[PDB]
């Protein structure tokens, strides 16, 4: 109650114990996940023989890695709102194309997300921090005055200082973000003095999102504190924690989970080992009765590898009357298409987060949404809701299986219905028209080289009335 | 009879004893399967030698994860209703979807039912709690007050004491549910003290559903009461108990189940153990021979570890495979889920009847519009999931290929030697191509072909074929 430098010193403490918690412990996982990638020696190589350290999750990275890049980049209707079927043409859609356009090519692509994958699939931890800045160059035709914008980047979550006691996003009660905020930073915010750290002062800073009884009334808001070395601080009524902290694998109930190095990592240390004994016994060998060594132990290489693969790319090989129907039934219930559903659901609240920040306020412009227009989205509604059931484990029939399909059902079909039925007697050229655009989509262009639409228009009065009952 | 305190330390002492006897032996055999599971060293692993443990049970749960998530998590057809034929269209499908809905992308998704999954395979218990809530945001056109909701959320079974006598749901006379209900929760009750245990007061607190009779009558109702700390309790009567204490194996008579670590903890032991002594002796070897045999039996401990619960070998070991060999070799983990449906139709009634009380007015998105309000449904007190699992329960991939057939070949040889209107006509093979349709993936608006009798039907099956 009534706390405005109490609050000071709680942080402090609470900063403090998550540096020892955090830093301690997922620094040191990740830092061995680091070497066991980046395939440097693991410190047992002695001086005078090959030190051979074989990487191995460098592999697995880049066989993730793929998948997934095709997985959610493709197209804008990875993640839709699914909100009631009246107002869907007009905001559902809209601003799912606002939101994915604004995302993509608009935040740095998905190097972002790139990153955020490496983060929590190398150093144990993926988590991004959402925030806002203004635009400048007004008329001064070209008025861009307080125009806003709101962006993600990568916080490099070790300066992402967190208790281990929340296990989810909304339940942190103290989020700790670490940066630099140098002296350009500091004459921008208005401090005429520093802390104890030339323009080069490389200080350092921490923002603060966590809640307490600093007023004496009821459950206060999160409060965003500036706390860079104790000193003249950003204090301030938070309402949504821009953060998303994966965990790569959904694991127990725990804030910090598992990374892919430690389900591939003893594999790796066996692979390495093994080959060094072997060329070591080669060497000794070489150089002089020393037993030989037949190929065999080379074929347990290949158990090794399949280890590695059937860990999480079940497919020992690349992909391991019906054309193997989906792909294979997406490569065989790849674990990796549950991982990937697992982080759409994740980045769910992401794209929540963006929301309400450009639901705030973000500015007037319009989309490029497959056409000209767009009313101000800086009064959109949340829904509370973003379908991205259709990419993924769930129904998620991919483009070259379910386009595929469709085509061929629908083609084979359609002349069925148009040789023995007709057009208009059956299905009909207006709903026809969407049985096609299926294929439209999945050929990659809707709107603009298939317009197709003929609903009720000066072209469909001509084009179903006019052409057909004349003749 | 007249209980008003009595009830409090009857409580408090049925709470202790669901710790210790839970807490011990439910944390115990939990703490083992965790251990066996994180592949982190047994402890026997003396230092100096490479404490490796080898994996077996993970991929066990990484092979009963997706099945599960395909044969539950698709469409809204997973559970129906099986009432009167009579109000089939009106409630049945209706309220079926209402929940599937409700329960699928508005239910926390399907995650809540791999934390049940979870909490039945190596917290050897799938528990966990439905309750309701409100809703906010009135006019401040935009009316919403006293909106209200019911959703299903876990209870991490360690904090779902219990006493082990009930082997069933609708068995236990005392659930208690352990959660923190901090000061925030404190300060919503109206609660203005706390507790032996700043905000961060870490409280804990306690919701017991428990008999007891406390009026000197009848027989009474189920009472919900929030013991937190010896401490004021929201005492409720209530109704029908949410929690479903999944055993993963219909193990025999007994409140917690055998988990899938108490069955492939063995196999993978025996190969943690091997394959660490092959190393071994190979390092003795290298410093100063082993047949391959011994990596010819790590053959045999997989094959073992699936037939306990991936009975296939491999991933799955004319007539072009029927029902995909028989149903995928009549898996064991098919009948898990067979069960694990079975328990999740009382789930499905707890949260119909959840809705059904007091829910909200809003219709629903069951591939049509136009749907009155769901706090006046019938349950039909029986939740059938007939057509999902070991019972008829054919897959689509096979049932669509094979009806799609069949239904190609009679439909030709009926208009061929018999006609298309003496026998079954247009509207009927509307439906006899619906199904084709339904299995398609879409079920209404790609395929409406409805002609049922109708302006389009009256000339598309009416005057374009007898004038003609």
């Amino acid at each position: 109650p009534m706390d405005d430098e109490q609050v000071l010193r709680h942080l402090d403490q609470l900063v403090n114990d998550a540096l020892d918690f955090n830093s301690s412990e997922l620094s040191k996982q990740r830092s061995e996940a680091l070497k066991y990638y980046f395939g440097e020696p693991f410190g047992n190589e002695r001086p005078g023989k090959s030190g051979i350290v074989s990487r191995d999750v460098q592999e697995t990275v880049d066989w993730i890695m793929p998948s997934l890049m095709k997985v959610f980049t493709s197209g804008g209707q990875v993640v839709k709102y699914e909100p009631d079927t009246a107002e869907d043409v007009e905001q559902a859609e809209q601003e799912t194309e606002y939101v994915n356009y604004l995302f993509m090519r608009k935040n740095e692509g998905f190097k972002v997300m790139f990153d955020w994958f490496q983060d929590t699939l190398m150093m144990k931890t993926g988590v991004v921090k959402v925030y806002v800045e203004e635009v400048l160059k007004p008329t001064f035709i070209r008025k861009d005055k307080k125009k806003r914008e709101i962006k993600v980047l990568c916080v490099k979550p070790e300066n992402f200082l967190v208790d281990r006691l929340a296990t989810c996003i909304d339940d942190a009660r103290f989020l700790c973000h670490r940066e630099k905020y140098t002296v350009s930073d500091l004459r921008l915010l208005g401090v005429p003095e520093d802390v104890i750290e030339e323009a080069n002062r490389e200080v350092w800073a921490s923002e603060c999102y966590t809640l307490l009884d600093v007023d004496g009334d009821g459950i206060s808001e999160l409060r965003r504190i500036l706390y860079v070395g104790d000193y003249i601080i950003s204090n301030e009524p938070w309402d949504c924690r821009p953060f998303a902290d994966l965990n790569a694998y959904r694991i127990a109930h725990k804030f910090h989970g598992m990374s892919v190095y430690d389900k591939i990592r003893d594999i790796q240390e066996i692979r390495s080992v093994l080959m060094r004994n072997i060329m070591d016994n080669i060497y000794r060998t070489n150089q002089g009765e020393t037993p030989q060594l037949s190929g065999e132990v080379y074929g347990m290489l290949d158990r090794l590898e399949a280890d590695r693969g059937k860990r999480t790319g079940i497919t020992d090989r690349t992909r391991g009357a019906a054309m193997s129907v989906n792909q294979l039934m997406t490569a065989a219930e790849q674990q990796i298409d549950l991982i990937a559903r697992m982080f759409a659901e994740t980045g769910v609240k992401r794209l929540f987060q963006l929301l309400h920040d450009h639901a705030i306020k973000y500015q007037n412009q319009e989309e490029v949404f497959q056409l000209r227009g767009k009313w101000v989205a800086v009064n959109p509604a949340n829904w509370r809701e973003r379908s991205d059931l259709t990419v993924t484990v769930g129904i998620g029939n991919m483009n070259k299986d379910q386009q595929m399909l469709h085509l061929m059902r629908i083609w084979e079909m359609a002349q069925a219905v148009v040789g023995g039925g007709g057009l208009g007697v059956l299905v009909s050229e207006q709903n026809l028209y969407n049985i096609l655009k299926e294929v439209t989509e999945n050929a990659g262009y809707k709107d603009p080289d298939r317009f197709w639409t003929n609903p009720n228009s000066p072209e469909a009065l001509q084009a179903k009335a006019i052409r057909e009952q004349k003749e």
